[PDB]
């Protein structure tokens, strides 16, 4: 199911909220910058948010698997 961008950020919050992951670890595993993840979740990142969403999906897929 090609979840909406809203679902992607809605999952990342749950993981950091319960210490299941960190901004640093997500950044390292996704190959993105720490600041990007926070801004993407904050729905304040200015740039190709779709590029970021697609990268984060792959990360969430391996996490939840």
């Amino acid at each position: 199911g090609p979840m909406n961008i809203s679902d992607i950020r809605a999952g990342l919050r749950t993981l950091v909220e319960n210490e299941e992951t960190t901004f640093k670890q997500i950044a390292l595993e996704s190959g993105l910058s720490t600041g990007t993840i926070s801004s993407f979740i904050n729905d304040k990142y200015n740039g190709d948010n779709e590029r970021v969403s697609q990268t984060l999906q792959r990360w969430l897929e391996k996490y939840h698997a």
